C-alpha cells in the first residue's frame, strides 16, 4: 500500500490528504510546512468554505495530528532535504508549495528519504508531466523519480483534446477558461467585482502531453468572481467533419472506456455549482457546445479546479506505487 | 430639437433618461409605465447600485415628475395605442418594455400620437435593426416607422466584426460572451455565486446588421456574478494573414474615423470595472487577445452592457431625428 | 410513520422534502404547485446551488415523481381545496406557498382531506406558532388543525432568549439579525451587491411563543449577498449578571439537554459557509459573544437559515402527528 | 498650502493623493513604496475597482509621475529612514504602509525631512489619536510630530457617539459594525464568499478619543462580501429619554452646524452603493434606527470606510498645517 507525505499543506495539499482519508490504496503518513502550526493545520483541515466540514474527525496530537485516529506526522523544514520523509516511511511526496517546480529542486525530497516526487503544478525545466487517462503509462520507473501532475486546466483540457484529436483530428484550437478564484497587473486587481483576462499555460502544455497537439493549440483564461468550479471554452477546427452529436457519442465512448472517472459528460441543464466535490478532470456539457458547421465547433467542458486535480494527483500516486518504487 | 417618450421605466429606460438629461439636442419629455408609481419611479432614478447618484434633482409633481426642473408626463397605459405622446409632445418613444417587440405592437405607439418608435431589444418579427456606426445610414425614414436598436451584445460584436471583416475577411466565427447579471431552466439557478451557460442570438443578429457575415458567426453566452460590463470573446479565421498588431492598428484608424465614440480601444491590463459608464459600443483590448497564427485569433473586446447600449439609442434617436419625422 | 402532503415547491418546500427523504418516520406521498411542470420539479430537486445533488435517485413517472423508488404524487390545482391530500394518503400538509398564511386559506386543504396543516411562515393572523423546543408541547390537537412554524429568524432567537431569560432574566433587547439571501424599497435593490437594511418581526414573534418575553425585545434584519446561513446579534441588559462563559455553560447544559437537537454551540474560529446543511434552530459562537460588563452583553448565534428551519418543520409534522391527527 | 508625502500606496495612500488632487490647501509632493515601479503606480491609480477611473491626468516622467501637470518625486525605500522627504520639500507625510504604526518606527520619516506624520492607521503604542470634529484641536504641535488618524470604524462612531453623548447621554452601549471587504483564523477565511465575526478597537479607541465615554462603550465586527460601505449599528442605553426622531434632530443639527461635512444623515430609503464616495466620516440612517423605549435605541450609521477616512486625513493634514509646522 502506497504511502504519502505532503510538502505545502494548502488548498491542493489539504484537499489532496482529504482524498486520501477517503482511499483504501494510500495512506498520508507525514505533512511538512514550515508556515503552519499543528493547531492552524487542524483547523484549516476540518473547516473549508468550499467543501464543507472534514468527514471524519481531525486533533492534535502531541507535535503531529490525529486524523479519523491515524496519526500524521508534522515537520516544518524549510529544506526540502532535511524533511524526515525516510523515518516518516512516506514513499511518495506530494510537492504543493509551488516553490520547487524543478526536478533540481524538486529531487531535493529524495535526499530525505522519498522514493518519488509529484509536483503539484507544471515544472519550470523539463521534468515529465503526466496526466491520467492521457499519458499516465508513458511513465517509465527505471527513468523518472520526479514527474509531474501537470495543472487544473491542462486536466480539463488534455482528455478532451486527446478524445476529439483521435477521432476526428485537431487541425487548430484557441481556449479560453473560464476561472473561479481558486483555480501581472491584471490579477492584483480586486477580484470579487471583477472579471479578469489572465495567462495559462494550459493549452501549451497540452502540446506536450499530447506531442501531436504541439503547436495547434493556444489559449488564455478569465478569472470571475465564483469560489470554486472552471470551464473549458475550446472551439477548433476538425479535420474530419462532425456533428455535437457524434462528438458527445466520442466522448461518451471514452468517458465509459479507457478513461473511466476521468473524462464524464452530461446533457442536463447545470451550472457552476452542481460541480462542486466532482471528482472528473473534465464533464463535457453537450447542450453548452455549439457548432458554426461540422468542421467548426466550441466545445464546453466543466471541472472542479480543486477536486477533480487533487484526485488525479492521489490517482497518480496510486499508479506510481503500482509500478515500483 | 428631438423628443423623446419611454415606454418601460425598467433599468434601460432609467438609463436613457440619464443619457438624455446629459444632452442638449434631445429631451425626454414623457414616461409611461402601468406598473411603477411615480414616487418609486423618483426613486429609481435617483439611486442605482451602479450607476450612483443621478446627477441632477428628481420630484414628484401630481401624478408627473419633474426632473432638474423640467416637468416630465408620467401615464400609466397599458395599451399603447392610449398613450398620449403627440399631446405630450413626444415624437419618438423608446420602447423598453420588453413586450412589444413586432411591428404590429409597436406600432401602436403611433396611434398614440407617436411619429417613430425605436425597440430597444432584438424584434421578434422583420423590424429592421440599426447599429450606430455600422448600418444606421441605411435607415429610410421613408420606409420605417418603426425600428430596433439591436442588443447590447450585437453592437460590441458588430462594430469589430465590421472591422476585421472589412480589412482581412472573416472565414468563420465563434463568439463567447461573458456576461454580467445586467445583461430556461438555468437562468432561474441562484446567479449570485454560479457561471451559467446561456444563449445570444447577437452572432446571428450581426449576420444581418452586416449581410455579408451571414452565415458565417455563431455563439452562446456564460452569465456571471458581476454587476455590469460584459465581454465579447471572439475566436475567427481571417481570409488575409493578419497579426495582433495590425488588428489593432486597424481597429485604432477606425475608432479614431468612421467609428468614433462607438469603437474604442486599449493597451492597458484593464478589468471589468474599469468600464463601468464607458460610453464605447465595444472596447478592444489589445493585451487579452491571443493568436494561434496570423490567421486564427481570438478577440477580446469589453463593453458596458448598460452604458454603451443605452447611450447608442440616443444617439440613433438623435439620427433618427435628424433625417426627417 | 405520519406522511405528508407538500403545497408549494419552493426553496423551502424542496428542502423539506429532501428533509423527509432522510427519516423512517415521515414520508412525503404528494405535492401540488400550479406553476411548475413535473419535469421542472425533478430538475429544482436534483440540483441545488447552496445543498448540492439531491441525495439519491429522482425520475418522471408520467406526471408524478419516483423520489428513491417512492411514488410522489404531483397535482397542479391553485385552489387548495381540490387537492387530493386524502386520496393521495397525505395526512398533513407542509403549507410552503406563503400565501395562505391564515386559517380561512390554510384550512381550504382540510377540504381536500388533510387532517392537519402547517404554514412554513408566521401567520397574518391569530393562528397558534409553535417553536420546536421552545413551546411546540402547547399545541392542543382538539383546538387547531392549522398552525405554524413561525421564521428561521425567530426560530433561532427563541431558543437562545428562552434560555438566557430562565437563566438570568432579560430585562430588555435589541436584535440585529444578519440575513443571506435566501433568508419596501430597499428590499428590490441590487442584492448580491448591497447591504441592505430589513424589517422582520422576529423580536415580537418570541414574545408570543414565550409570553414573558412580550415588549421586551424588538429587532430589525439587514441583509448581505451570502447565500445561506445567518447571524442572530441579540445586545441585551440582564435581570442578573453574567460572564460570557455563565452564559456558554447555560446554552450548554439546554443543548445537551431539553433543547437537544435544536439548541447548539460552538468556541471554534468558525465562518458562515461552516454552517451550511446545519440542522440546529441556533448555534451559540461563544468566541463570538462579547461584554461590556457583567450585565450588558451582546450575543451572537448562528443558523442556517434554510436546514434549520426545514427540518424543525418536518419535526413539528412528526411531533403533530404523534400528538393524534 | 501644505506638502504631503506618502509611504505605502495602497488603497488608502491612493485615495489619499485623490483627495489631494481635488483641493488647493494641500499638494501631494512625494510618494514611496518599496514594492512598486512608477509604470505600476501610474496604473493602480489611473483604475480602480470601486472609484473609477482618475479624475484627470497620469503620466511617467522619467523615474518619477506627473499627475495633472504636478510633478510627483517616486522613491522606493523599505526603510522610512532612508526615504528623502526633505529634498522633494514633504512636509507631512501619510504613513499608510500599515506597518509602521509606532511613534519609534513612524518617526524615521523626519529624518528624511519630514517634519510631521500622520499615521493611517490605530497607533500600537501612545500614538494619538484624533478624529476631526470630535478632538482634533487637542492637538499640540509643540508635543507631537507623528500623530493618528484613528480607524475608519472609530471616525464613524466616535461623531455619532458625541452628538448622543452631549445631547441625552450614553450610559452604556454595545456596537456592531458590518465591515465591506476593504474595511485571526477567521480573518483567513475566504471573504468572498462568508460572513466573518471579526475584532476592532473603534468602540474602546472612542473611549479615548471622548474620555467621558471611557469604559462605556465595546465593540466587535462582522464582516460581509460587499465592496465597499460600512455600517455602524449601536445600540445604547441613554441618561436622558429620546425619541429616535429626537436623536434624528440631534444629528441634524450637529451635521448643519458645528460638525458639517463631518456628520451626514438621510431619510431615504438608501442601501449600501448609495454611499460610494461619499466623504463623510458618519451618515445617520433614520428610517433603520429603531428603539425598544425611550431610553434604550438601535441607531444605525453608514461609512464609505475608504473615501471618509481618508478624506479625514487629508482634513487632518492641512489642521496641522494651520497650526505651525
Amino acid at each position: 500500500t502506497a504511502t504519502l507525505g505532503i510538502n505545502g499543506f494548502g488548498r491542493i495539499g489539504r484537499l489532496v490528504l482529504r482524498a486520501c482519508m477517503e482511499r483504501n490504496d494510500i495512506t498520508v503518513v507525514a505533512i511538512n510546512d514550515p508556515f503552519m502550526d499543528v493547531e492552524y493545520m487542524a483547523y484549516l483541515l476540518k473547516y473549508d468554505s468550499v467543501h464543507g466540514n472534514f468527514n471524519g474527525t481531525v486533533e492534535v496530537s502531541g507535535k503531529d495530528l490525529c486524523i479519523n485516529g491515524k496519526v500524521v506526522k508534522v515537520f516544518q523544514a524549510k529544506d526540502p532535504a532535511e524533511i524526515p520523509w525516510g523515518a516518516s516511511g512516506a514513499q511518495i511526496v506530494c510537492e504543493s508549495t509551488g516553490v520547487f517546480t524543478t526536478e533540481e529542486k524538486a529531487s531535493l525530497h529524495l535526499k530525505g528519504g522519498a522514493k518519488k516526487v509529484i509536483i503539484s503544478a507544471p515544472p519550470k525545466d523539463n521534468v515529465p508531466m503526466y496526466v491520467m487517462g492521457v499519458n499516465n503509462t508513458e511513465y517509465d520507473p527505471s527513468k523518472f523519480n520526479v514527474i509531474s501532475n501537470a495543472s487544473c486546466t491542462t486536466n480539463c483540457l488534455a482528455p478532451l483534446a486527446k478524445i476529439i484529436n483521435d477521432k476526428f483530428g485537431i487541425v487548430e484550437g484557441l481556449m479560453t477558461t473560464v476561472h473561479s478564484l481558486t483555480a501581472d497587473w491584471r490579477a492584483g486587481r480586486c477580484a470579487g467585482n471583477n472579471i479578469i483576462p489572465a495567462s495559462t499555460g494550459a493549452a501549451k502544455a497540452v502540446g506536450k502531453v499530447i506531442p501531436a497537439l504541439n503547436g495547434k493549440l493556444t489559449g488564455m483564461a478569465i478569472r470571475v468572481p465564483t469560489p470554486d468550479v472552471s470551464v473549458v471554452d475550446l472551439t477548433c477546427k476538425l479535420a474530419k467533419p462532425a456533428s455535437i452529436e457524434e462528438i458527445y457519442q466520442a466522448v461518451k465512448e471514452a468517458s465509459n472506456g479507457p478513461m473511466k472517472g476521468i473524462m464524464g459528460y452530461t446533457s442536463d441543464d447545470v451550472v457552476s455549482t452542481d460541480f462542486i466535490g466532482c471528482k472528473y478532470s473534465s464533464i463535457f456539457d453537450k447542450n453548452a457546445c455549439i457548432a458554426l458547421n461540422d468542421s467548426f465547433v466550441k466545445l464546453i467542458s466543466w471541472y472542479d479546479n480543486e477536486s477533480g486535480y487533487s484526485n488525479r494527483l492521489v490517482d497518480l500516486a496510486v499508479y506510481v506505487a503500482s509500478r515500483g518504487l
